[PDB]
């Protein structure tokens, strides 16, 4: 049994949007210090794991710990219906619905589904990140963006000085290339030298799109390494992906 | 005969794009006393009536009284192109055509032929309603958009405390709950303590759209009833739609 | 070898976009005193003359003249990738491709590659014109879609008085008519009393399109014969179009 507010729908609407556009359906652990997710999509390729405290809800309240799972599309429709400051409840107690509510100048309840809710663990591997980078949203969905004109594949690359997003084509080619000059790049390490890979440009654009150009995000890659994009959530929520490389 | 002057060709527009979704052509009435409409749509689940005063025209003159009949979606083309300010003009000569001008920075004319005449007299006939409310727009238009999600009708329900809009469809549910001090409810009026009717959320959608979020709507509903969507033009003019309960 | 440097992208972007409704490739000669192109477009009805003088770009080294050719799509669509905070680099060398510069926050370089510069000489006709007008995009847009909803013709006509730009046919017509006193009619020159010619709705839709309401575009026509329609750039260059008439 639990009720859950959070003061926006419409924030949380764009978290849901970037998980649809992955997987069909998401499994909720509901526990009594978060909200915890971690799927992986058919192709392998895209890992999500996310984690949203207690703290970061107005009204946080859960009794015994579970996990549900419902329609990802099923549950973004209702959330699209969300106005500029609508706040969000999710509710659930004895049936096998969530009880979802967008409270503003009216109040909606919507009550959805539940589904089998069987995911087998997912284990996460230690992994050898040489780079590790903080950048703008606006910084990488501009690379990111200006690669599919030209790929299907963006190369991520790295000096100590040098961040730089490139792709080729059969004519064409672009470099995108950062340095501690721009505002788009906040911080950059590298523990080495030597730094590339290539990640699918669609993938990529998926998980960016959300987020406002101003959002910092988190980067680490290495050489045909799974790529790390996370963002901090209300500087408390995680929200995290690996992505598979390429070649 | 006649030349008639509206003070906003965009408002007009509003009308015409609603009455528009429902008929391909309208039949409006031009009487010393203003315009009138009422039919009824082929697929005969809503009945519009429409009364214009003179009273709400800048210019209103009419030489003779008639009946003309146009293409809708040809005369709502027209008035899409209307601009922010503009006046707009009808008028007949003696002809079958009716002069359109939409008169601002620039001054457009349209001329456009007249179809044959022909709709027959209606009755709106007295129905009992147990239910009366005023509404905003914006609350009806996110409920019945709400509802289209879980199925094709919705239901319109009221205790004397609330109104509430709720649709069951597969294996969801949804409701939209409303009571007086929410902005988007200003008057509730009841006969019966209870009411319950079902409707079209298609048809419904159509009706609303044209309004403006914080535009009065009139309902009058009841125990499997037509309901009644009404809203007022320029405080004296008159829309509404009777739809057919399901 | 020439490194170009313009100061708005996104000023560009509107230009390309306009020349990409009419050709899939361009020539462009780079000359020390600036950037030409004169061009019909493959159906035949449309001249393009475009000249961009040296002064307009906010740096000019360009070490040897040479034509280049290249996607028009390709390239609009790299432009249109242009932010608000955004400045363009055009840069060639000694390769076989063109280096385009996006400027900004962020520094994106792309590489296109340059293809046939295969291009006729054009000789632009001496026009019997009788009546060039300033006016204003926006008066035009309403003018050409005012016409749309009638014909795929519109009549452009001039007395010493007023600017009509009239349409007819499927049973119906429409006039826009544009005289002094009106905000979007600048100026009128007339070498005589009147002028009548016809042209295609369509493509001076797809000319007005990326023009803003409020920019000036130079037009002249006469009786039967094409229409120049012409715009300054940062009043210095020009982009003239030629539409043969009806």
């Amino acid at each position: 049994t639990f009720e859950i507010v959070f003061d926006s729908a419409r924030e949380f609407e764009s978290l849901i949007a970037t998980l649809e556009k992955f997987f069909d359906e998401a499994v909720f652990q509901v526990n009594m210090e978060g909200i915890q997710m971690r799927a992986i999509d058919p192709s392998r390729v895209v890992l999500v794991d996310l984690n949203l405290p207690e703290m970061l809800f107005s009204k946080y309240s859960v009794e015994s710990e579970e996990a549900i799972a419902f329609d990802l599309k099923r549950f973004l429709k209702v959330l699209k219906l969300a106005r500029s400051r609508d706040t969000l409840v999710l509710r659930k107690g004895g049936e096998n619905f969530l009880e979802v509510g967008l409270l503003g100048d009216e109040n909606t309840w919507f009550k959805l589904p539940l589904i089998d809710a069987n995911t087998p663990e997912i284990e996460i591997p230690s992994l050898p990140w040489t780079v590790k980078a903080v950048v703008l949203a606006g910084a990488l969905k501009r690379a990111v963006k200006a690669a599919k004109l030209v790929s299907d594949s963006i190369y991520f690359m790295a000096t100590p000085e040098k961040l730089t997003f490139k792709a080729e084509g059969n004519d064409s080619e672009v470099r995108t290339v950062l340095t501690m000059e721009d505002p788009g790049l906040l911080d950059l390490e590298h523990k080495m030298t030597k730094a590339k890979s290539a990640y699918g440009v669609a993938y990529l654009e998926d998980i960016l799109r959300s987020l406002a150009d101003a959002d910092e995000v988190i980067i680490r890659f290495g050489f045909d390494i799974p790529l790390l994009l996370k963002y901090m959530v209300r500087d408390a929520g995680e929200v995290s992906f690996l992505i598979a490389p390429r070649v």
